[PDB]
């Protein structure tokens, strides 16, 4: 039995470029987490309590996604490499602008998974594509959800009254079509 | 065993300036109570039923705070001195103006506690600082809450529709971020 | 009513050096979180499943501590400033060495709170000392707990059999004296 | 409507090389079953009752995996071909050596699924890749589990005391990190 780079028994070696791509994607998930924390704070500073609660939960979920990836590297007997985390964006001119950043970040998270997926396919790593499949499935739902939240906020067209209504929807957990 | 000024057995004497400051602070809490009653009435006169209910409860809470302080003087074997209570403010041009007075009054209540606290520290009265610690803790929460209510009302920007939505939030007990 | 730096109504201004110290302490808590994640992974790579579960939970708790601090700045109408997060340490020669780093990090977290506390006292910021008091209380318990875990691991004196027993204790949630 | 080779109505023909690969993989699963039975017996002969119970259950699970594959061939209207089953290995010098064989066999089972998967992809058989996807997912978990059991046994470093502790873990059903 061979030992993998993290010391555990190795079921099958992983291409180093794919390993690096997974480690970098973990940073993407961690950065989405701190970005959603920053967005939570921006909303709290404006008394948008439902948006604050939504993004507070979204931050914890993105962190869970990151940890899920660290567990996969453990399962593959690969080393993790937790990286320096950039500071998040913290300023937005409006809720609509914030929601646009949130949507783009979910789409960018999917793009990063897609890049890892294509690398795994080039390397015939079927464990990794199988691992990523349900994560892409969840990304479709998250993109649908954030397109819903962004589109509903844009429909409000900057009216505080409409934004309060939507804020209360989010506080109640009404966060997708769905 | 020595007897304190209110006749009970005395665990430790209290500096007269600190006693006077506590008695005056009890008046501050009593004045916040009647001010919140006046604010309740102003809201009721304008059919802002959720704001009326909120301030009706806030008036009773401030009275409870005052009584809590009277119990501490009893516990320290000090005399209470219930003072003349000024008439509250009763007129405001708008809900936003009323909420600004409410926020300033909570901040002013904390300032009065802070002044009592500094006096107790100058006199090395650790019973009094320990007594006040949870009250300052509650003031942080109350300031956070009234900053939330004021900020949300200002966000409404005087729109009756938005104010009705917020009014219904308060009637439902949705009164902080939180 | 004055507006604080984050835009909310301001109950009382905060000294900029104290604000900076709180923002930096939030980074300390966030760094403890990612450090405990790294420690969780190190334990998982060595099949120390109880230690892995313990540090996985500790990482989430430290993140909760950080968020608790961000909420206080919101409550004080102060701006948050989420900072770049350094990469954690990820290599240890033994479980005893890892537990020593964990203990030192808890002690260093308390030292950072103590530094914030002394600054608040110099500035007569009683809201901040009251806010920090229960956090120091929790630090005493955490230091007691990590001294217990470290001391028990050192008692094992590197024997794998004893470390498996302790590992199972942690998996069962037996993590303090207590 | 065309009839498939096993006589049922045929939704889509299957490449004969892919069929042969699936039939051979069923033998791999059946061989893992009898190997785990042999390992169960080896453990029982040494009073390692928790390991015996674990491998007794693992033998039944591998048989279930084999039957799952026979059902897929039925569903595809393909003939099964249950093959001669080799005798399992039955002798090991130590528990660590046995656990190494167990881990290698799980990795080899995944390799066999991977070979079937690549053949299905060459033949654009999306039914078969979809069928195999959750099976690879389960293999990741099984490899993680057997790397955990092997690594924990190796950590014991041949100490009977540590092996008794681990044996009791397995009897209690504590068989992964997890
Ligand atoms: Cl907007
Ligand atoms: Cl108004
Ligand atoms: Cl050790
Ligand atoms: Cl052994
Ligand atoms: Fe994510
Ligand atoms: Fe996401
Ligand atoms: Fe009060
Ligand atoms: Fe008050
Ligand atoms: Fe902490
Ligand atoms: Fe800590
Ligand atoms: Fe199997
Ligand atoms: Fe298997
Ligand atoms: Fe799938």
């Amino acid at each position: 039995v061979a030992q993998g780079p993290n010391g555990r028994a190795l079921a099958e070696s992983m291409n180093p470029d794919l390993l690096s791509a997974i480690q970098q994607h973990i940073s993407i998930e961690r950065y989405a987490s701190v970005t959603y924390l920053a967005m939570s704070i921006w909303c709290a500073e404006r008394e948008l309590a439902g948006f604050y609660q939504f993004f507070d939960g979204a931050a914890k979920d993105e962190q869970s996604h990151a940890v899920h990836f660290t567990q996969y590297l453990i399962a593959r007997s690969q080393s993790n490499d937790l990286q320096t985390l950039d500071a998040p964006r913290q300023n937005w001119d409006s809720l609509a602008s914030l929601m646009a950043t949130a949507f783009q970040m979910e789409a960018d998270t999917t793009s990063s998974i897609q890049s890892v997926y294509a690398l795994a396919e080039r390397n015939s790593d079927t464990r990794t594509t199988v691992f990523l499949d349900p994560l892409i499935e969840a990304q479709i739902q998250s993109e649908d959800q954030f397109a819903y939240l962004l589109g509903r906020v844009k429909f409000a067209n900057g009216d505080p009254t409409a934004l309060l209504v939507i804020d209360n929807e989010l506080r109640a957990g009404q966060t997708q079509r769905g």
